[PDB]
C-alpha cells in the first residue's frame, strides 16, 4: 500500500529541475533543496517514474527513490518528521 519515499535529485539544468520539482508536487512535498517526501504505492510509484523519465536527461541527471521504514531523523532547520 502507501509508504513514505524520500525522492532525491541531482539535475544540473535549471529548466529540467523546475519541471521535475513541479512534477514531484503532485505526489508529495519538498523537505530540502533537492529532496521531496512522497507517499506512494506501486501504482503511484510507477506513475512517478514514467513521468520523471519524460523530463530527465538520463545522461546528465540523477533521481534516487528510497523506500523509508522507521523513524526519520532531522537535525537543524526544515520540516519536522512524523
Amino acid at each position: 500500500g502507501k509508504r513514505l519515499y524520500a525522492v532525491a535529485y541531482d539535475i544540473p539544468d535549471d529548466t529540467r529541475r523546475v519541471k521535475l520539482a513541479n512534477l514531484l508536487k503532485s505526489y508529495g512535498e519538498r523537505v530540502q533543496l533537492s529532496v521531496f517526501e512522497c507517499y506512494l504505492d506501486e501504482r503511484l510509484l510507477e506513475d512517478l517514474r514514467r513521468r520523471a523519465r519524460r523530463l530527465l536527461d538520463l545522461g546528465q541527471d540523477a533521481l534516487r527513490i528510497y523506500p523509508v521504514a522507521g523513524q526519520v531523523e532531522v537535525l537543524g532547520v526544515g520540516p519536522l518528521p512524523e
